């Protein structure tokens, strides 16, 4: 019921927190990747 | 009987309340996820 | 006997009343659930 | 949840670390390539 | 992660090694070519 | 990688070998040409 | 009869109390589960 | 009843404890996986 | 419960161990591939 | 788990073996190609 | 794996065979060309 | 592969055939040219 | 039964409403993505 | 018995009515979903 | 006794009649359900 | 349902926002690339 | 979402920075090349 | 990104170094050529 | 039993009917998609 | 007892009959589905 | 008493007979079911 | 079932409609692209 | 569906707009290039 | 889209700017060359 | 019990029979698909 | 009592026998299935 | 079971039929494409 | 299945139609290009 | 498909239009060039 | 009564003992399963 | 109870044994698959 | 359990057998492809 | 399994057959192309 | 597969046909060019 | 293909037409030149 469903809101809140964080750090890797492929393209090219 | 069945309406009401709330916050996480995968796609891509 | 069995009809009547009512409100929750899972699917997806 | 999502940050961190490193060394090869093609161009030319 | 990404550095290292080597030997050919065209130019000329 | 890149050295080696050889024989023709034009010049002249 | 049926109200009261409590703590586990599956999804994904 | 329902809280507590722990270690594997696929992507790529 | 959840930690531990190992050896292949494509590029090129 | 993950190491090992081998023989073709284009260049030229 | 990778060696072998052959016959044409341009040069000249 | 590379030999063969032929007929023109310039030189001269 | 099944129609109606809406906004992102990749292609190209 | 079993037919009838109706409206959502994923695919693609 | 047991046959007969009838109409609903889930699957899918 | 689907609109909105932004900055790089290749072409050329 | 997409702007910014820089230094080589071919032209010429 | 792009500057630097050097030595040959044609002109002339 | 199972045949029949129909119309979209990607390929290409 | 148990055999017989029949017609739908997804795959693909 | 209890053995015997028989034929249906679900799985799948 | 499957036809119809439309407008861009690359080729060329 | 597919038309429209614009400005550069090479040709020539 | 495509116009603008500038300065060299060959012609001549 | 469990063996036997058969024919389609994609690749390619 | 409970052991024994047998043959089907899906995967793939 | 599995063979048969057919017609397009790119190459070239 | 696969033939037919048409008109441009480069060659030449 | 492929004809038409036009104006320059070299030849000569 | 209820505690104690034990060993299997699916995922993947 | 729960340990033990074994052999297939896709990639590539 | 899990080993064995075989024959095609693209490259080239 | 995997060998066999055939005929075109460019070179030249 | 690969032979056949034809007509132009340059040489000369 | 290759013949035809025409008019100039140099020779001479 109602109140208990307030706590649902809470844990779901943390959960959303984490998700956006980790999803964040993966993005870190992707950036390093993406960018390393930009350098690889620089060699290919020139 | 009838009246008692009015209270059934009531608790079922709270219950529906919670459900839509929590289902809500999970959606919070999913959004952070979804979106972090959009960034991951941004690296993959570029 | 007969008449008494008319009242049986009556209480069974209320009883059917309640049942369909509560069964109703549970459906309320289920809808909120169902629907929150539709949003969760929206994140999973996109 | 929250804290666990701090560690997500951490491994994603190493991951980004590696990525930028390897992406680095590939760039090493590309440079040697690129440059060897510059010499090949020097012969073609002259 | 981190360490594994140290080995990435290593193989990428050899890879750069080879590249600059082969790119080297191709240059050998190019030189012989280039130079044989210098002789051809010597006949054309004189 | 490294070793494989030793063989690169090898084939590039033969390749340089050929190049300087053929470039050689073309020079043979050029010499005969060059020289036949020297005779043509001898007639023009005298 | 009536009064005795007041105590029925009472024990049923505690009973409802417990139920909502335990049902609570199970939810604790489920959250840890749910959430650990969210991390597992994070690896699968990225 | 009430008290007994306090212990429900307790075991459900441990249970939540474990869940988040194991869910944890699975995440360990997933990370190693995820990350090994990042290296595989590094080869594919370069 | 708690303790049992310590063992969860343990097997999940081995599991993470393996994962990072195999993910490793696949990387071995990828490197040989990647690198063989670097040689193929060397021929294409020169 | 652990041991099984030792065998992962093993097959991944063979796999890396093959890869570097085949990638090798393709290089054979590329060399013949590359080199035949060097002769074609010799005609174009002279 | 290993053995299968022996056959890779084999087909790559034929492939290298062909390549050097065809690259050969093209060279035939180039020679006829090259040489016909040497005659054209003989007319231009004299 | 091998056999297919026998046909490469064949078409390259015709190709060389043509080349030497046409290169031939151009030489025809060049001769008429060359020679007409020899007559022009005869007038200039005398 | 029948009437209750009219309300099913109703909530399913809203549900369809939302779905098409959100599915909409995701499309917004996709467009921005798609289009940003069109610009990336413009650089690659020119 | 028989007649009463005629009414069984009747309520089961409404019930089938509802079912096909609601099942209907859910389909509404699914269509909006399905279709929104078709647009998402349109962005991914182009 | 015997005859009375003939009537047992009779009412049991009607009873079987009803049963198969109602069981019938429930099947009606189930079909509408089943089938609505087939459409839901059609959206999920496409 | 409906309202919740208004928020879907909202997050999808931000999401589209980001996408077009990042897709933007990648374009920044591409421009610098594109343009650096225009200079490289200027040297090649002259 | 929005903010995260501000950081996208940032890394894409550095990325553009690098690109224009490296693209720069390649231009350095090209200039030395270009110019060395201008000297080669000076000899050819005179 | 930025720093990595500092190293781009560096290798591009060496590269420019080499280029201007080799382009240099070719000029050496060209000078010897040019000049030998000046002597050839001296004979033609006188 | 038997007969009732004849009707099973019937509804399953319609069901198969629908399925092949809808599956049909989805194919309609896919064709328009597929084909629009063929045009996109036509631009990419030319 | 025995004989009555012969009739058990009989109704169970019809029952098996129906089951295999209906299970049949559902298969009809599944085939139409399956197959429509094969066409959808044909568009996706081409 | 004893003998009468021999007949108990007898009827219980038939009874066991029937039971295993009917239980048999139900199994017939279950098999047809089970198996029809295997086909349904075949469509789902493919 | 049947009729419902007529509507499947309908929405799938719109869906095909859209698809061919959007796929259309993307083609618009591609044409502008394609064509702008034709102009770029005109400069490269002349 | 249909309408949504009208907006597809719209964004694809802008997209085509941009494309033809940028493709335009690149053409600007190409013209300046092309033309600067015409001047370079003027020096070479005269 | 549209606006973003205004910036495309802008960078393409600078790009055209540079191009015409550099193409300019190369022309400077060409003029000095051209002209130095005019002096060389003056000596040859007189 | 035992014997009845012999028949279990039997039906399970047929069942395995079918499965491998159908799984077979699906493979038929897949082959035609697979192969048609090989032709599509042949066009893409050449 | 005791002895009778020895026979319990016996029938339970057969029962276990059957179970493991049938469970066996189902596994037969599953294998054929599993494996047919492996072939389907082979087509999908290649 | 067995027979039913004969029909599996049958539908899978048609399915394979279609697949190879459609896969066919796509090949038609690819050929027209492929070939139109051969003409485009003819213009590029000459 | 079969028939549906006849329509596959049909759309694939149109598709091939278009392809060869457009591929056609691109060829139109290429011809105008090709030919304009023939005129450019006429000026270069004379 | 067909009609859409009529528009392909149309844009390809304009495209051919432009091409022949621009290719035209370049020819304008070439003529002025060609001709200015004819005057330069007039001075050289006389 | 009381004491007897102490023994209830005792057997319930053993019972809890067993339960946690067996539940344990099942977990053993699940781990082997889980983990074997992790390897299967390793092949799928790589 | 306790002891019986020792045997639970035992069968669960075998069960874990099997699981890890079979999960093993499936891995065998996956390896052959994985690896055959590595060869397919070798052809695609070269 | 154990033994049954020996047979798991067996079928998984065949399965691995097939996989490596088919994966084999696909490689056959890929080789023919790969190689036909090598010839196509031979024409492109020469 | 094994045998089925013999047929895999078979279809893969045909597939390899086709591939080498078509790859063949494309080579036909390439030869005609290649060779027509040899004639174009003959005109350019002479 | 095999037969389909006979048609590959066929279209590749036409394709080779065209190629040699067009390559032909281009040669027509080249001849007119070549020859017009022979006349230009006649004026230059005399 | 074939027919399309008839049109290749056609445009190549016009192209040859033009070429011989323009090559013609250039010859006009050359004649005027040639001849004006004949007059210049007349003055030199006398």
């Amino acid at each position: 019921g109602v109140i208990d469903t307030s706590a649902v809101e809470s844990a779901i809140t943390d959960g959303q927190g984490d998700m956006k964080a980790i999803g964040g750090y993966i993005v870190g890797a992707l950036v390093i990747l993406a960018v390393a492929g930009l350098i690889y393209s620089m060699l290919r090219k020139a």
